[PDB]
């Protein structure tokens, strides 16, 4: 069996790229790794809301109580203070729902959060992002920052977590943190320079036709256009989606299985994985993915499951 994923992360270094992660946990109060829950994280909610867990801290002579959880990159060794954000719109394809874009079915996919909850891979995503950052046409939200709805162009789909952005690769996210910065110099009446490898946000003087680029500290690329045709200085006159493929996409459209141990049937209670047999004669914890005893490297992988 492959490893079972439920959770993914950006990696700032070495890897620079989307990573599945690993979730970890810790005292709120004296952050090591000695907090034990009285019952493990169900959702998103449980893991990604500060306080909304509690448990007790085993350190001697602490009295923390707090649960706090955290994600690290699954690609290689990581320190406990190595820590990434987690990508929570990314989801494990159990269902293997088909992309809205390709078709295809991949894993893992973005799952937005709209009321169809349409589905779409981290490929197609990509592209969506490069092409709305290309046509500016990047939603403005109040104070929260530049986002993208749903693909299928469905209202309360915004994402709110912008980091999903990172996926873009740094060359795209970084054009995409300065995405205001840019709209801004426009507003003020400002030009971009014509060159796509420089494209500085210029502040020629009002009315002045005749721009050089150059700037702030040092920036500029020291071409020398027309303010009008975006042209080199002359000195005289110018002159998406598919229906049928967006209600395959979607993420809402097996309850009981037998302990592995003494085969008594036991539902499921929840997102969480961690599986304990009432039955006295056997007490088994077990992993409701894997079927196997309940271990570290299940929780780090999948302790819950969407
Ligand atoms: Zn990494
Ligand atoms: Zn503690
Ligand atoms: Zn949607
Ligand atoms: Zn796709
Ligand atoms: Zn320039
Ligand atoms: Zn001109
Ligand atoms: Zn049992
Ligand atoms: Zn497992």
């Amino acid at each position: 069996s492959p490893t079972y994923h439920s959770f993914f992360v950006y990696c700032k270094g070495p890897c620079h790229k989307v990573q599945p992660g690993k979730l970890r946990v810790q005292c709120g109060t004296c952050r090591q790794a000695t907090l034990t829950l009285a019952q493990g994280p169900s959702c998103w909610d449980d893991v990604l809301i500060p306080n909304r867990m509690s448990g007790e801290c085993q350190s001697p002579d602490c009295p923390g109580t707090r649960a706090e959880f955290f994600f690290k990159c699954g690609a290689h060794p990581t320190s406990d203070k190595d820590t990434s954000v987690a990508l929570n719109l990314i989801t494990n394809n159990s269902r293997s729902i088909p992309c809205i874009a390709c078709t295809d079915v991949r894993n893992p996919v973005l799952v937005f959060q709209c009321n169809h909850r349409h589905v779409i891979c981290l490929d197609c995503f990509h592209l969506y992002c490069v092409t709305r950052l290309n046509d500016r046409q990047f939603v403005h939200d109040a104070q929260l920052g530049y986002s993208l709805p749903c693909v299928a162009g469905c209202p309360n789909s915004l994402i709110k977590e912008l980091h999903h952005f990172r996926i873009l690769g740094e060359e795209q996210y970084n054009r995409y943190q300065q995405y205001g910065a840019e709209e801004c110099v426009l507003q003020m009446g400002g030009v971009l320079c014509p060159r796509p490898g420089c494209g500085a946000g210029l502040l020629p003087e009002q009315g002045q036709r005749k721009v050089t680029c150059e700037g702030g500290n040092g920036l500029g690329c020291g071409f020398v256009f027309c303010r009008d045709c975006k042209e080199a200085y002359h000195e005289g006159e110018c002159d998406r989606v598919d229906q049928r493929a967006a209600e395959q996409a979607r993420w809402e459209e097996k309850t009981t299985k037998p302990c592995p141990r003494c085969n008594v049937p036991i539902e499921k209670n929840g997102g969480c994985m961690h599986m304990k047999c009432p039955q006295p004669q056997c007490k088994l914890e077990w992993c409701w993915n894997c079927g196997c005893e309940w271990n570290r490297a299940c929780m780090g992988d999948h302790w819950f499951d969407v």
